[PDB]
């Protein structure tokens, strides 16, 4: 079936024009795939290291299985730079293959805060991405189903109005068959006794409180891969192309006009074993955050003290690789008696002040006194080049959270047998940069360093949240099923104070892998790389259609964006199409 329609020789494509290169084929760049092809004259290919692997068996296709292929090669497994907030290294998981990260992930679908997005706008000056208008694709890409009276009577809550029933997406309520555990609704008493609210449909534009959310898969339980999504259904599609495990090491860009333009690109596995292909129209990089600012950078478009030491001319320079923003991630396991027993994830998205409970006055002079500080602080760090620009993007968060009252912290309860909670500060402070470290792409030598907790806010941030997650483990309700805390468990001491978890938080930490930000969707004089429209400032026919692009993090789970940000981008294009005529 579709494995056969993928090439898999270098020669099938080598020298051939087609109108559009998507370099990457994950969440974003099959989802343009599929909405280019849509119109038969206009002819892409996509270049994917990985292959197929929707069907390969339950590792990819039970969300249950969550975590299992990690370290496989379906998981690229970036390792930053060693780390200084405690020396080590980490692992970015990443997804290898037709759907790239979707491949992997735990498949939660839920919306951010519609303040968030409508700053894309206000505050970035990027015409046409606020809420209304990436809400609206987002219901569009969305093929939600709504919950049964098991999963009702469990703890789900959907608000139609903000789901699509008629997209592509397939997303409902994950169901292992099994029972749902007492623990979700405990956890909803628990919060709601401290006034949070519960139930609220996540979908909406106000991720607030404790809720159960839809997950990213068929009624058959089977993971809703942007492989399976956008791919399977179209692969028959004789204008849609897709060259597998070959790795894009640079755009090809043509100057001898006013501007570069975008030619085509290079790929291979290793130095000396690559080929061209090329575009008539353009080259849409989609290859993740951690790498389409590497293929920029391969090419001569980033900053010259980046490229010049390491022997490429730079052609366009612009701060690529810079304002990375990754979350961290810290878990509270705690054991439960045999009445919690079942299957559940809840998520209370906490606000700062549900984040920080008592330290809300102490945690609040912070925001409204180091906003320069920090920002000077993480400019010197190389997270980012301008201060000004930098203090903008901190008044945006304080904003959010000072005004919006939106989602800080991230609580994710996973159940079926234990009360295991993973948190993250969904707002980090902090900018970190991804650099390469040598002219070859195929070396795959690069520096990529999210600075995590190098800003005292993000530390203090995910310390009291963690620390949260210990107390509501333990709260109200909640306290019928703690059987006793496992993680950290004897690693620290029940009664930790704050300090206590600050200071064991940057050892027993992971990567959240959702890093964005290192080709900023902002005005090139913010520090922006692409415009309103994903097109690279100063060359023509390149377009960074991914995780690189939004300009700030945001407080959910970001395929809904990231599809809505997909198909925005994909009809600014058919737009361009039709006009380069
Ligand atoms: C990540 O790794 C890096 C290194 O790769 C870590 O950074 C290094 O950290 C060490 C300390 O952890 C630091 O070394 C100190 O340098 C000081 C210079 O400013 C020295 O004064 C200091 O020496 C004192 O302590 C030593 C260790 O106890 C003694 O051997 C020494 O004789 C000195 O002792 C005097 O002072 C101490 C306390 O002030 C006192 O207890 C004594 O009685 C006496 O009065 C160390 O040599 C390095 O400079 C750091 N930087 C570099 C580049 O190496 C980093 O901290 C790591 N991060 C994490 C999270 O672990
Ligand atoms: C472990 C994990 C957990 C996550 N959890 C969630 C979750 O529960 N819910 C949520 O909403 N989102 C989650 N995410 C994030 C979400 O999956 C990603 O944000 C999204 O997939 C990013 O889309 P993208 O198009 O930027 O890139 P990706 O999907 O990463 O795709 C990039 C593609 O490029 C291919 N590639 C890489 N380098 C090259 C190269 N040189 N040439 C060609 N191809 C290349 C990759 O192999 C991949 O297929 C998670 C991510 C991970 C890794
Ligand atoms: C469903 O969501 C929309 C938010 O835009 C709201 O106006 C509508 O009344 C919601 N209903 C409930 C009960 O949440
Ligand atoms: C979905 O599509 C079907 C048929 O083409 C239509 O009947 C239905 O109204 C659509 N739903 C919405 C709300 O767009
Ligand atoms: C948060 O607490 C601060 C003071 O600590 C207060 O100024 C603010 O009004 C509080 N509430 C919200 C909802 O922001
Ligand atoms: C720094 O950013 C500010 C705020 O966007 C902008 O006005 C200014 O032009 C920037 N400085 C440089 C040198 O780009």
């Amino acid at each position: 079936g579709i494995e056969a329609s993928l090439l898999t020789d270098p020669k099938d494509v080598s020298g051939r024009t087609v109108d559009y290169i998507i370099a990457g084929g994950g969440l974003t760049g099959l989802t343009t795939a599929a909405r280019l092809t849509e119109n038969p004259n206009i002819s892409v290919l996509v270049i994917e290291s990985g292959s197929y692997e929707s069907d390969r068996g339950p590792i990819i296709e039970d969300l249950n299985a969550y975590g299992d292929i990690f370290g496989s090669s379906v998981d690229h497994a970036y390792e930053t730079v060693e780390l200084a907030t405690n020396n080590q290294t980490a692992l970015i998981r990443s997804g290898n293959g037709l759907g790239g990260s979707t491949l992997v992930n735990g498949g939660t679908w839920t919306r951010p805060h519609k303040a968030q997005v409508d700053s894309w706008e206000t505050v970035f000056g990027n015409e046409g991405w606020n809420w209304d208008n990436v809400a609206a694709y987002s219901l569009q890409a969305e093929r939600a189903r709504a919950p049964n009276a098991k999963q009702i009577a469990a703890g789900h809550y959907f608000n139609a109005s903000c789901h699509g029933v008629n997209g592509t997406v397939h997303a409902g309520p994950r169901d292992t068959g099994d029972d749902y555990s007492p623990i979700v609704k405990a956890l909803m008493s628990a919060v709601e006794d401290r006034g949070v609210p519960t139930k609220k449909d996540f979908g909406c534009g106000d991720p607030h409180g404790v809720s159960m959310f839809p997950n990213t898969l068929h009624e058959d339980q089977v993971r809703s891969d942007a492989a399976r999504e956008w791919l399977l259904p179209n692969y028959q599609r004789p204008n849609l192309q897709v060259l597998t495990g070959q790795y894009v090491g640079k755009v090809l860009l043509s100057q001898n006009g006013t501007t570069p333009r975008a030619v085509g690109v290079e790929f291979g596995t290793h130095k000396g074993n690559t080929h061209n292909v090329y575009a008539k129209h353009e080259v849409l990089l989609a290859a993740g955050s951690a790498v389409s600012p590497t293929i920029l950078e391969y090419s001569g478009i980033g900053m010259k003290s980046i490229l010049e030491p390491l022997g490429i001319d730079t052609v366009v320079d612009l701060p690529v690789g810079l304002n990375l923003q990754d979350q961290t991630t810290a878990t509270v396991r705690s054991r439960i008696t045999s009445a919690g027993a079942g299957q559940g994830q809840a998520a209370w998205f906490a606000t700062f002040n549900e984040t920080f409970g008592d330290y809300s006055e102490k945690a609040h002079e912070l925001l409204n006194t180091k906003l320069e500080q920090w920002a000077e602080e993480a400019v010197a760090r190389g997270g980012f080049h301008n201060t000004t620009a930098l203090l903008i993007q901190y008044e945006n968060y304080r904003d959010w959270i000072v005004n919006h009252n939106v989602a800080y912290s991230e609580l994710f309860l996973d159940t079926a047998g234990v009360a295991s909670f993973d948190v993250w500060d969904l707002l980090p402070f902090t900018r970190g940069y991804v650099h390469i470290l040598d002219k070859d792409p195929y070396l795959h030598h690069f520096a990529y360093d999210p600075q995590y907790f190098l800003n005292e806010l993000d530390l203090l941030g995910q310390a009291a949240a963690t620390q949260l997650a210990r107390n509501i483990s333990n709260s109200g309700a909640m306290q019928t099923y703690f059987a006793g805390e496992t993680i950290p468990g004897d690693n620290l001491a029940y009664d930790a104070d704050l300090s206590a978890w600050t200071e064991y938080i940057p050892y027993h930490f992971r990567p959240n892998y959702h890093g964005v930000g290192t080709c900023s969707m902002m005005p090139k004089e913010m520090g922006g790389v692409v415009d309103n429209a994903a097109r690279v400032y100063g060359v023509q026919g390149l377009r960074v259609i991914d995780g690189s692009i939004p300009p700030t993090q945001m407080s959910s789970h970001v395929m809904t964006v990231f599809y809505a940000m997909a198909l925005k981008i994909s009809d600014a294009i058919l737009e361009d199409y039709a006009s380069m005529q």
